[PDB]
């Protein structure tokens, strides 16, 4: 198990009546407290891709391979649309019926948002967790420890395979479940932080400085 880090930059907008002004927003902080409902209004065409985030839901307008229009709908704003489907300067795509909180673990920290007159174009840094579990069958050995950070690039499964070689996706916390065996061991444990004076398999007693 390897519970992953994602972060978007995207875009929402609503009317001024309606938003709560912050620069932040925790897992579960409310973002906008609606009075009347709202149809979110397609600002520019392309194909759609959306994305579940539990409660909250994400929209990318693609034009060919390039992506060109994102868009945040959170969670109490559900989607009139589906993957695939061409859609035009002024479609509805969401509709904002209650009340408009954030997932349980989804985030949208340092938001940058610009006033229009009669609404609000917000965009959003968008931090959140989706883990991804991988096989370790016999040969092989996992090669960094369980609670333990890790960044984009670095090896986390080492093997004679390129093709069986585990690299990290990006910034993301490593678990692991279901051993094979448990070694129980009636061994007393000393967490340290730098140098150590002390071999593997040394003869050490009580007031033994390690």
């Amino acid at each position: 198990r390897v519970d992953y880090l994602r972060k978007e930059r995207a875009a929402l907008r609503i009317p001024l009546s309606a938003w709560v002004e912050k620069e932040a927003y925790r897992p579960g902080e409310v973002l906008a407290e609606l009075s009347e409902p709202y149809l979110f209004r397609a600002e520019e065409s392309g194909v759609v891709e959306l994305k579940d985030l539990a409660e909250g839901h994400l929209i990318y307008l693609r034009q060919e391979e390039e992506v060109v229009a994102r868009y945040f709908l959170p969670a109490g704003m559900t989607p009139l649309v589906v993957e695939g489907e061409i859609v035009e300067v002024g479609q509805p795509l969401a509709e904002g019926k209650g009340l408009l909180r954030l997932p349980r673990h989804m985030t949208a920290k340092e938001v940058e948002a610009e006033e229009e007159g009669d609404s609000v174009h917000l965009t959003l840094f968008l931090e959140w967790t989706e883990p991804k579990d991988y096989k370790v069958a016999p040969h092989m050995n996992v090669i960094v420890p369980e609670g333990a950070k890790v960044q984009a690039g670095e090896k986390i499964v080492a093997a004679i395979d390129p093709e069986e070689e585990v690299i990290a996706e990006a910034e993301g916390v490593v678990h692991l479940h279901e051993p094979a065996s448990i070694l129980v061991v009636k061994a007393r444990v000393y967490p340290f932080e730098d140098d150590v004076e002390v071999t593997t398999g040394d003869r050490v007693a009580p007031g033994d400085v390690l």
